[PDB]
């Protein structure tokens, strides 16, 4: 509390006025209020300096625990599928689709699932530098494996080569990431522009231009994959994998078009959660819409594991 | 219409789950905008896929 | 702005202290800062109340 002048009355006579919010008074009989320093805020009695609450997507927050659980589920499922293709390495179904591409795609899906983990926790400078590049590169690698696994795509580039396609498609975005991380790298940013009792930790993208190029290239590759899979969906080769690629790309677009309003309309820590969900969703789609059917046939009803069927 | 039912419900779930971290922490006009967008997306998904 | 006490100095010797947000001062040489009514908040300049 502070002293306030009464009109016409001497200095010894004063009214006690409670300290404004944000400022505090430690010593008794203080003639003025002292603003709490930066990083600190007034307490409930306006007497002390409580450290302002630090807000970020916590690992112990229910959202953090749940999204880590789902990302770990995705990691386990990808390891499951990879181990199934390893155990039955030379079965006709695993042999028909290029199995080296299958291992590459499953490793890339592991990277995609693990990239969401770089969004839970206190954002560090290296974490914010790694977040978008990691998912971008991993998901472009996934889309590239799927894009060479479909039809009339290897042929058009030719007019093995599979690795050349996947390498160029990943390498262009790696070049984007290197240019971005060298010119205007992201960082961590403590925001006090939100609720003043809280410091909220954000990642600061160096430039939305590089983020736009990253997202646009990842979307263009998926659009090419969808366009080429659309004109192949009727083919029963590899258990209608062309129409399943179409399904995976459609899920990708549903997830990343329902992400714009979800990202724009989200404020606070949970914004990171938004990203995680989208990441997970896309990854899951791909995995299921590419693998699970085949995996089922590999492990259940093995009579279809023949050269004729695939 | 198996794939169409499946994708209608996929659009439903995906849209409504993407808005969980928004509905969890937001206030004001944005809450109603989120609700309208989710409703319009689920309804448009059903309409499109089914018909 | 309100008046603030310089201890060890007479009452006529005051300093000018900015009114806290939500409190306005529409007068000259006002002792305390006046609080805005309900459904009302102080301006940027803290001189009056706006709804
Ligand atoms: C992380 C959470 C939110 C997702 C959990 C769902 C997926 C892990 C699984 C569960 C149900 C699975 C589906 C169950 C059944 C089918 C039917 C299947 O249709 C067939 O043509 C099979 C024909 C046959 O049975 O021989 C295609 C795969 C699909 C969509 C499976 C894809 C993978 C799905 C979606
Ligand atoms: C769609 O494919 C992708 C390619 C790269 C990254 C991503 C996701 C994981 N992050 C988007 C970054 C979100 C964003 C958008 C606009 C302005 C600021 C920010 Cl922060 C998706
Ligand atoms: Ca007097
Ligand atoms: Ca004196």
């Amino acid at each position: 509390t502070r002293k306030g002048i009464i009109e016409g009355e001497p200095t010894c006579c004063f009214e006690c006025v409670e300290c404004p919010d944000g400022e505090y008074s430690d010593e008794t009989d203080a003639s003025a209020c002292n603003k709490c320093p930066d990083d600190f805020w007034s307490n409930e009695n306006h007497t002390s300096c409580i450290a302002k609450e630090i807000e970020f997507l916590s690992w112990t927050e229910p959202f953090g625990i749940a999204l880590t659980l789902f990302a770990v589920l995705g990691i386990f499922l990808t390891a499951f599928v990879l181990g199934v293709f390893i155990k039955f390495r030379n079965t006709p179904i695993v042999k028909a689709t290029n199995r080296e591409l299958s291992y590459l795609l499953l490793f890339s899906l592991l990277c995609c699932f693990s990239s969401s983990l770089f969004f839970i926790g206190e954002p560090q400078d290296w974490t914010c530098r790694l977040r978008q590049p990691a998912f971008g590169i991993s998901f472009v690698l996934c889309i590239s494996c799927i894009l060479v696994k479909t039809n009339r795509v290897l042929l058009v580039f030719e007019a093995n080569l599979q690795f050349l396609l996947v390498f160029l498609c990943t390498f262009m975005q790696i070049v984007i990431c290197v240019i971005w991380l060298y010119t205007a790298p992201p960082s961590s940013y403590r925001n006090q522009e939100l609720e003043d009792e809280i410091i909220f930790i954000t990642c600061h993208e160096g430039s939305l231009m590089a983020l736009g190029f990253l997202i646009g290239y990842t979307c263009l590759l998926a659009a090419i994959c969808f366009f080429f899979a659309f004109k192949s969906r009727k083919l029963p080769e590899n258990f209608n994998e062309a129409k399943f690629i179409t399904f995976s790309m459609l899920i990708f677009f549903i997830v990343w078009i329902s992400f714009i309003p979800a990202y724009a309309s989200t404020y606070g820590k949970f914004v990171s959660a938004v990203e995680v969900i989208a990441i997970l969703a896309a990854s899951f789609g791909l995995l299921a819409c590419i693998f699970f059917n085949k995996i089922y046939i590999i492990l259940f009803k093995p009579s279809r594991n023949t050269i004729e069927e695939v």
